[PDB]
């Protein structure tokens, strides 16, 4: 029998073909981070399970890929990066210089009865003002633009949880139900409205409060939220500022207000946002927001404002494929060095060294094969040039070069 | 209280400082792979535990970080990449084109009562001749050279298991004890010779056979192995060819013969090799060899020759640090855009866009701060240029640029 060739249940293999696609995407994530002044970090995929106990009914924490070690504790393959980021920030001492702009491209994990995805994370730490969210949304737009998408293809929808926070506060509800409410109300587009209301009732919320919540989610303009919660309410000022700053940067066509956007995570406190395709065909492309309390929650002596997003590797690829923006780009190499026969191998190796020393990418024919088969290989591997190392030419201090009709060239002029 | 800021027991955090070091190393691994014509792949860190059942007493398999899922099976965080590579190769159909040269930089895991390391893997598939091992050893040398090491610092020791294979065969021992013998004999430098002999006796090996094994490991020349097993023995021809090919490529000073090198993995069948520091201060820098039977073992209908190495991220870094070849390279960015005050923020954002559109890396001051504090930040983040966006200049279609005494420059001439 054969060994099992399929990977573990919910997990992806990346042979070279699929890896090029992933690298194409990751190259954009690194390049955009660099363009925006963000610094790379990483942490272990294995974290203490205690890091993810939030008690808000979040899908992210419910679907934890956890297990017990033995000697150690209860651990989990990380379902997200943000708790790890906060751990690193706190573990950094007073030596953490603010503002800090950190990014990573972690694999994250889930379990249900797709268990693995990569997620670009970008976070700005120590910045109170909406300029953090502006920069983050602009980075997400820049990355999509770098991938060949335009504002005709995609948008980013923006809201502030401070609106719903006030509506909930003024209705007489305890603030400890706010996060679970956000979590439930996040389900609006996914489940029937009566079911959202049913779940809010199970939380103990009165029908008039539920209606207030319902209503605010469906207001189509910022001017309309200004009517409900006050024109100088801090969400109104912050959203106006957010839009005017994104407009000034030149991404006005990419962004829009949507009162129904809350996101599914407990810890967002301010502006929240979600990337979407304008044909309404795919799930969220990316999502994030401000989370000013999380570090306090983790034991920071002083509050540290934060905002950030995650941008998954799966939805974006489906969208780019639909838009024909991910053609296969076959493997290439600059040179294939071809020994005329095995006696020429030592000389061909010196030639291969010379080429690589000059910054070229180059293969040599490894097993014994005829020149015609060697040219076949050169075509297969996508060589720009074949360098044939034959006895006559070698005597003259030359090799034969064919751009892929073969011409003798002095060794020195190869590079 | 604070959340636990330390990572899970045997695992490393990579905040930006430490991440730069890792990126410096990984950049070399990618660059060397590219130079040598290797193609990147990846697979899930989670694999079926069945993939690693070899029954040879290997340290690698004994120290498995395994667990049971629930719905799924018995799984492990991969202790090595080679089984995953073989799975991918087999899962690729007749559509696998040979020879193939594939590389990856996986995190690998172990458990003992350091649990995590990254390991550059390079493997050549479908090549019978020693030219595979030549190319692989040259790649390891090229990577170390790229990191600033020379043949004065490091070497690669080379042997062939075919020598010990014959000695074991001629002594009348069953071939199913060969791998476990290799595994035990790998321990020679680590444990007393009598203990190696003790372990070989526990395997059921007779004292005269043990002595034959002992003796062959201590022969200092290939000419001496030629005396024992025959001058045209295939290990002798292959080692001679290996050395002459590495010499021709120009790395003769990096490589040497050592009859004691066997490596600790069950599946090596031919040439094996190990990178080492010439001061005798560190553990193996890298290690690999030919493994012609593994794919057959996994159910390949036809034999597929393979050779490859792993190159860890931990020993090399300790060595480079000792040699002062890993200085911190602080973060830099091309431009910091400084609004003169908050009213200038929209204009500063248009300027930031312009700079980034031109391929520059640039920050803007995010929170409100005084110009003097903004210059402090610019120094902190390692900006090459501060771009001050002030009212007077803006009116003239200009900004102020300071190389890090401030001069007015037309917007267009910024880039
Ligand atoms: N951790 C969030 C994304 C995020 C990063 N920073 C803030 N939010 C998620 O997984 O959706
Ligand atoms: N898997 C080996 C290295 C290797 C890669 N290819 C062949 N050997 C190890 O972990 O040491």
């Amino acid at each position: 029998n054969m060994v099992e060739t399929e990977p573990v249940q919910g997990c992806r293999d990346f042979p070279p073909e699929a890896m090029r696609c992933r690298r194409h995407l990751f190259d954009v994530f690194h390049a955009t981070a660099k363009t925006f002044g963000f610094e790379e970090y990483d942490a272990p995929v294995l974290e203490s399970e205690e890091l993810y106990i939030r008690k808000a009914g979040e899908e992210i924490t419910e679907q934890m890929f956890n297990f017990i070690t033995k000697g150690g504790h209860r651990v989990a393959l990380r379902p997200e990066m943000t708790p790890s980021l906060a751990r690193l920030l706190l573990g950094k001492g007073r030596s953490l210089l603010l503002p800090a702009k950190w990014y990573s491209i972690p694999q994250c994990w889930r379990y249900e009865a797709r268990r693995e995805h990569y997620q670009w994370n970008m976070d700005i730490v120590g910045v109170k003002s909406v300029s953090a969210e502006v920069e983050l949304v602009c980075a997400a737009c820049w990355a999509m633009r770098s991938l060949g998408l335009s504002s005709k293809d995609v948008g980013i929808k923006v809201n502030s949880r401070k609106v719903l926070q006030t509506v909930v506060e003024q209705a007489g509800v305890t603030s400890d139900k706010f996060a679970p409410v956000c979590v439930i109300v996040d389900k609006m587009e996914k489940i029937p409205r009566e079911e959202v209301e049913a779940q809010l009732a199970v939380l103990g919320l009165e029908p008039t409060v539920v209606d207030a919540i319902t209503t605010t989610l469906s207001l189509k303009s910022i001017d309309e939220i200004a009517q409900r919660v006050g024109e100088e309410h801090e969400a109104v000022k912050e959203l106006r500022q957010f839009f005017e700053q994104v407009e000034a940067y030149g991404y006005g066509d990419w962004v829009l207000f949507d009162a129904s956007v809350v996101r599914g995570l407990a810890y967002y406190t301010g502006i929240v946002f979600e990337g979407f395709d304008r044909e309404g065909k795919f799930r969220a492309l990316c999502g994030g927001g401000r989370y000013d309390n999380l570090l306090t929650t983790y034991g920071s002596p002083t509050p540290i404002p934060c905002a950030g997003f995650g941008f998954g590797d799966c939805v974006i690829v489906e969208l780019l494929q639909e838009k024909r923006l991910l053609p296969d780009i076959p493997h290439v190499v600059d040179d294939v060095v071809i020994p005329f026969d095995e006696s020429m191998r030592p000389h061909a190796l010196a030639v291969l060294r010379r080429l690589r020393d000059a910054g070229r990418s180059a293969d040599i024919i490894l097993d014994k094969k005829k020149v015609v088969q060697a040219f076949n290989y050169a075509d297969r591997v996508g060589a720009v040039r074949a360098v044939l190392v034959a006895p006559e030419e070698w005597e003259r201090g030359e090799v034969q070069v064919k751009m892929l009709r073969g011409f003798a060239v002095p060794l020195d002029r190869l590079v």
